[PDB]
């Protein structure tokens, strides 16, 4: 299982997963056409994630259908970091806080897209930590509105690779858990600006 | 000054700053609605006056201080709401005179939906077995951290209940591996009272 993979290996094993940065092919439709084809490669991610596959169907359904647009969005602002006041939705359409005022109601979400994205920049994050986040995040927004024990084992998996990376990166026992804490808070953002997203999708 | 207080001087202040449970004054989904309301507008006097006693949140500035809470009340509500609704399985003790279960949130137009995600969070609690302790510790950070990107000063005492929770762990006698796991399962699940206070501003809004 997932539950007998090592730090090293369950870090590796997500590193080989990492979909494809995909390029941009009337703003809307370049970001849906972008994100709908971005989709299909989420999904077969998603069966690369230790510990998924192991789900019923309904289950691996239930966790994307409520996920995806955090997923998407942890991308985009990881991409981000390196250009800051900007958003890199694709190697061809990096757009900044101006472009977003163009579409009705995007400058809100845009704003918090790159303050999530300034937050990891001024954290560091490394890319081995970002494949961890995108995980928890799969295995974690759906859980709780649903096996069970096995989704948990495999996060407290993920926990231990992430203080795993971090004692190697070479931190104290407190910066451990002290970043830790500051990764999985950002998460709630993330899952904020999700939810605003949608909102702003049902209302087109 | 805060910054200066030690995990058990963090405890001690968070338990004091703690606000009181509040009473209420079948239901139509006009009354459910104005029970509801009426007993929010209530606890949200006494929210603010604990926001003051939180540790580094009077030092912010006032239009700072407006923002956290703007964009926190509900969150705050939900897990305060969620915490006394632990022992009450399939129930929602809004207040001690008003324990509603699943059943009775069909009254509402789609509140069911935000039933369930607060009865579910209230297992989660259960199953794990929340403290009080780690309990005033979630609901600080939910403060603190629910508008910090919408600063340095307040990362600090982020930086100081994580290691509150931790310590309190520690004494607890779980084993550094587990104190991590647990400190990540209490934080996910911030993730989600997010959702439950975004979906419930939309319900609110949608009225
Ligand atoms: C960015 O504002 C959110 C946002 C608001 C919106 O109404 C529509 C969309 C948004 O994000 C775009 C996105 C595209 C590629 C990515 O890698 C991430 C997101 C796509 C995702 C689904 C429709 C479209
Ligand atoms: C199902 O709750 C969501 C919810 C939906 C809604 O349209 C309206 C409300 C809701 O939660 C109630 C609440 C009251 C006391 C608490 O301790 C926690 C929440 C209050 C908070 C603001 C208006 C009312």
């Amino acid at each position: 299982l997932a539950l007998s993979l090592t730090a090293d290996q369950m870090v590796s094993a997500l590193l080989d997963a990492e979909p494809p940065i995909l390029y941009s092919e009337s703003m809307m439709g370049l970001l849906t056409n972008l994100a709908d084809r971005e989709l299909v490669h989420m999904i077969n991610w998603a069966k690369r994630v230790p510990g998924f596959v192991d789900l019923t169907l309904h289950d691996q359904v239930h966790l994307l259908e409520s996920a995806w647009l955090e997923i998407l969005m942890i991308g985009l602002v990881w991409r981000s970091m390196e250009h800051p006041g900007k958003l890199l939705f694709a190697p061809n359409l990096l757009l900044d806080r101006n472009q977003g005022k163009s579409v009705e109601g995007m400058v809100e979400i845009f704003d918090m897209l790159l303050a999530t994205s300034s937050r990891f920049r001024m954290m560091n994050l490394q890319g081995e930590e970002f494949v961890c986040l995108k995980s928890i995040i799969l295995l974690n927004s759906g859980v709780y509105t649903f096996e069970k024990d096995h989704i948990h084992r495999v996060l407290d998996k993920i926990t231990d690779t992430l203080i795993h990376l971090m004692a190697k990166a070479g931190l104290t026992l407190q910066q451990q858990h002290q970043r830790l804490a500051q990764l999985l808070l950002i998460l709630s953002h993330i899952r904020h600006m999700s939810n605003k997203g949608m909102e702003h999708l049902y209302s087109m």
